């Protein structure tokens, strides 16, 4: 099973791609990267990257301002981002809205409504979700089942049909898949294993794991690599049947289309220290 | 404004302490560390560390099992942990309703509602109200920023929806409990929010936005822990030197921006920080500031 996401990046069937895992592991960095690789690789198709983390970071990552209305990434012809602000969205729908935009769960509700509107309206060929950390993303992926059972007039029936339709698409391995991102450390590895078990139980396809921030080894770096390697061995045993993609810690943060594009190549053809080592240092 | 949490750790008024920030910055590591520093220096008080992150890591961090019910940290007399379990709580509520209402009648409350987004914040909040109704200090190991903001808006949000309410008794009592929590969270002597961050663009700007949000909720925030620092000019690795250049850039901005805050600088250690011993070792630097010249050896002193 190839150690890269080339199969996903060139997929001709996938409509919904979730990128998830523990906090700070690189979900935003990776979902920007997957979205860039897909857009470059399939010029004919139109891609949306939507952040369902209420503390959005797509604008921070690209260095340009996104919002509830999809906008093209400057420099791309076929990649767009969206960051929904619930109180802004509600304030528009209402035309108390504002109080509602502050209720726990409103973020997931509006993100789901965005999915339904792409169902109803059928714009973008593929949607990539840069998700909130693990715990709240599981709640989001359960929404189709949840709404189904709760609902269980013509507009209520309309809501019902649409959620059943999402439930069916989300559980179709050709249409929907979840890419896990993790770091090779105890707290991340165990959280990721719990997440994968839960996803399998939801009948959601999960076939890929990005292991990010690897040192591939300064005494501090030598000790930290020794640790990463121990958990990396475990990841190899556990996830033998998965695409496991090993990504390096770079010499600086990864921001802007240029640097994100440069990092994203290694999701497509896997990082090789022999041939690619200099690249880590171009991010300073 | 001393670059440490000594005022907070030795405080005799604080009842509610929130530790929050962007994903993966070290909230759980720092909240365990703050709680241990407090428990150790206030032996006569009793502390509860509660994780409101639905993906809990307190058991992972100490390396032993916690749950819905508080349990002492092995090796501490003074500190307890709890990891709130939503489905479990709903299940017991449903069981007790049946055994002494459409959602309850068919015994499926947990099934129907255990997965509704927002349910974790709802139950975490119920948990808060219980310590109100009847541990001296509670430290919250919070979920990442976005959902924690929703949690912290909740008492103030409920107060206003309820205001428009205008078993009705339970709603009345909820309204009353909401008001006192709301009262206590805006009391700078009873509650404070400790921000945690790493010295990188995404974390810095998320933190800046978070703190501006908290201030508008009248929640006290006067502390920022800057975690995972390399301090590469102490001792002598190309990657570390370049990364330190990045970090130092953002640190200079943090020191300027948060001149009136306790900004507490913590080193990246040579391994993950797990178990009472390693957390305790790491935690001394919240109380007395880390000095890379003198304290540098500590990053290699973690037990396995
Ligand atoms: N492999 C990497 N090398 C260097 N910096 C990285 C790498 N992956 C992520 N980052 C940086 O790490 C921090 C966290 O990444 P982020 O994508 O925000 O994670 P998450 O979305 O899971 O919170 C950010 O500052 C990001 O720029
Ligand atoms: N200063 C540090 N040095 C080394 N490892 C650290 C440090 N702070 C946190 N960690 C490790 O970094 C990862 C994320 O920390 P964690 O406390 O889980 O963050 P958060 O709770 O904000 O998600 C964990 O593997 C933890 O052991
Ligand atoms: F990734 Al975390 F608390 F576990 F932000
Ligand atoms: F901290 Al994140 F996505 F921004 F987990
Ligand atoms: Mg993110
Ligand atoms: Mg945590
Ligand atoms: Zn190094």
């Amino acid at each position: 099973v190839e150690p890269n996401l080339h199969s996903l990046i060139t997929s001709t069937t996938h409509k919904w791609i979730f990128v998830g895992g523990k906090g700070g592991v690189g979900k935003t960095t990776s979902s920007c990267s997957i979205a860039i690789q897909m857009a470059l690789s399939q010029p004919n198709k139109q891609f949306l990257l939507i952040s369902t983390d209420p503390a959005h970071n797509l604008s921070d990552a690209f260095g340009e301002k996104f919002g509830k209305d999809a906008r093209k990434v400057t420099g791309m012809n076929n990649l767009s981002c969206m960051e929904i602000d619930p109180s802004a969205a509600l304030k528009d729908m209402n035309d108390l809205a504002d109080l509602t935009g502050s209720i726990p769960g409103i973020d997931e509700a509006l993100s789901f409504m965005e999915v339904m509107k792409h169902i109803k309206r059928q714009t973008f060929d593929t949607v990539i979700f840069d998700t909130a950390p693990t715990g709240h993303t599981l709640r989001f992926l359960q929404l189709p089942n949840t709404l189904s059972k709760l609902l269980e007039s013509g507009k209520l029936n309309e809501l019902k049909a649409n959620v059943e339709t999402i439930r069916q698409q989300f559980t179709d391995p050709d249409l929907t898949t979840f890419v896990c991102v993790c770091i090779s450390e105890f707290l991340s590895l165990y959280e990721t294993e719990r997440l994968i078990q839960e996803l399998i139980s939801y009948d959601m396809d999960v076939n890929s794991i990005i292991v990010n921030q690897l040192l591939f080894a300064c005494k501090r770096c030598q000790a930290r690599w020794k640790m990463q390697k121990k958990y990396l061995d475990q990841i190899d045993e556990l996830y033998e049947d998965f695409h496991v993609v090993k990504m390096p810690l770079c010499a600086g943060e990864i921001r802007g289309l240029n640097n994100l594009t440069k990092f994203s190549q290694f999701l497509n053809k896997e990082y090789n220290p022999i041939t690619d080592g200099k690249v880590i240092y171009e991010l300073e």
